[PDB]
């Protein structure tokens, strides 16, 4: 640890670090280099944060601490360790987050492997003047599968014992349903499956579609799952394509392209494997994205809908202001049942598809099983982008 602390604290500004074990390194930087230096530590989770501020200011009487999970404290100067969430850094402005980040000795990335939009969005963006900063990036049985407890082939003893099933979806966990059947959201408070968003990319309008998708869990997820007390392999790698989308969110004030950031940032800091392709592709998108101011109508729906995804608004706008309701897609089949999200002010599907440049998954199959087709780009800059899409496959 004398090593890596040897190492950090040698540091210039617009050095970069990735450290491999991560947060007694942090109070052995700040007792090396001054416990009046001020040294920021992302974290992830809020909750996560919290939880690291409490058991260091405990366990280290004698260093300051603060935490920043909360509402932008305006001039801030605190000395000592700060922890705070990506999220906290999300609420201020380019320049703000310049001013801010700066006044730091030392900036700590952790569990950058998460990747979640606010982790993807910082890190592009404090990237962006990376020259100024000095970073550091820090991160038995084989059930078989039954043919003709959860598609797994456990035995009947093991019932006599404390069981947790983990399951990749909603509707599985009460289908097989002591013995606790829960997703992974049950941690929060193995099948190796797990449910998570998704996305697909063309030059055929709409040029995004977004959905859910089993997939295999990540071996930090896989150690997580086995923590607590399949044949499927895990990923070395989790799918950062969607988050690294909503990150998109994070640039629109600022007219700033995240995707070309995170690029930019990646290709700097090697944190991350890259889709060349698929970088491509929501690079071009977000260009449109940010292309034009966004409508002031749609900048408020966008703050006030529960729409899980928002930026599915930001995107649609380059071609139509009214949402569109799709019925919803039970057992296969299109149901005469609607999800109506807050503020949308929208019409139904009917027979009349929307120029969508995002779209859902399930808003994609409605239109197939009901034998409809999606329009095509309807101006210049979809037109473009639609163009440009298809240069890039």
């Amino acid at each position: 640890l004398t090593e890596m602390v040897k190492k950090i604290t040698t540091m210039n500004r617009g050095e970069f670090r990735q450290i491999t074990l991560t947060t007694e390194l942090p109070r052995s930087v700040i007792e090396e280099i001054g416990r009046h230096k001020r040294v920021l530590v992302l974290i992830p989770l809020r909750a996560a944060a919290e939880s690291v501020y409490q058991y260091m200011r405990q366990k280290h009487p004698s260093i300051a601490f603060n935490l920043r999970i909360g509402e932008m404290k305006e001039g801030d100067m605190a000395t000592g360790i700060t922890y705070a969430s990506y999220g906290y850094f999300c609420q201020m402005s380019q320049p703000k987050l310049r001013a801010a980040m700066v006044e730091y000795s030392f900036i700590f990335l952790d569990e950058y492997h998460c990747a979640t939009p606010e982790q993807l969005a910082i890190m592009g963006k404090i990237h962006r003047f990376s020259e100024n900063l000095r970073v550091v990036a820090m991160t038995e049985f084989i059930a078989p599968e039954v043919m003709k407890i959860a598609g797994l082939k456990i035995p009947v003893e093991e019932m006599k014992n404390n069981m947790l099933v983990f399951v990749p979806t909603r509707n599985m966990a009460v289908e097989a349903a002591y013995v606790v059947v829960a997703t992974n959201a049950i941690e929060s408070g193995d099948t190796g499956l797990k449910c998570e968003k998704r996305i697909r990319l063309s030059p055929k309008m709409p040029f995004i579609v977004t959905g859910l998708k089993r997939m295999a869990v990540t071996i930090g997820e896989q150690a997580q799952r086995r923590g607590r007390v399949s044949q499927e392999t895990p990923v070395g790698s989790k799918d950062y394509h969607y988050d690294l989308l909503q990150a998109q969110r994070y640039g629109i004030e600022d007219g700033i392209n995240i995707t070309k950031s995170f690029r930019e940032m990646n290709y700097d800091w090697s944190l991350y494997e890259e889709d060349s392709l698929m970088i491509t592709q929501l690079e071009i998108l977000n260009n449109l994205l940010i292309s034009e101011e966004l409508p002031m109508a749609v900048k408020n729906i966008m703050a006030r809908t529960d729409h899980p995804e928002p930026i599915q608004l930001a995107y649609n706008s380059y071609e139509t202001q009214v949402p569109v309701l799709f019925p919803k897609i039970r057992n296969g089949e299109v149901t005469d049942t609607y999800d109506n999200y807050t503020f949308l002010n929208a019409r139904k599907l009917g027979d009349d598809v929307p120029p969508y440049v995002y779209a859902t998954e399930d808003e994609d199959l409605a239109v197939e099983l009901l034998g409809l087709d999606w329009p095509d780009p309807g101006n210049q800059g979809t037109v473009e982008a639609g163009r440009a899409l298809k240069q890039v496959v």
